[PDB]
């Protein structure tokens, strides 16, 4: 009852670059996406990490915290914790489904 299913286009072969943001209006933009889905984006998966560029190294993309039922946090590229699941970044690629289980954090 206190998180929410989402069917999300995941990237694991393709370099992007993506937008990032201040750190509020990352935390607006999680909400939006929390409420109204995830159109528009893709998840990396942490493990092809090195996918992603952004040209704002100072700011922040949305990061998928926990196994399980996850957290949805700002993050920065360099975020090294062991719980760190992935990006979910602006993208336009391909990729295929997989399900997540997201609450905002």
């Amino acid at each position: 009852m206190s998180s929410k299913q989402f069917k999300i286009l995941v990237n694991e072969d393709y370099q992007v670059n993506v937008p990032s943001l201040p750190i509020r209006d990352v935390l607006q933009e999680i909400k939006y996406c929390y409420r109204n889905g995830f159109e528009g984006y893709v998840f990396v998966p942490e493990y092809c990490r090195d996918l992603v560029d952004c040209d704002r190294k100072d700011h922040y993309v949305i990061g998928v915290l926990g196994n399980g039922v996850s957290d949805l946090k700002p993050v920065l590229l360099t975020e090294p914790s062991v719980m760190l699941q992935g990006f979910i970044v602006r993208a336009n690629c391909n990729g295929v489904l997989e399900d997540f289980d997201l609450k905002i954090a």
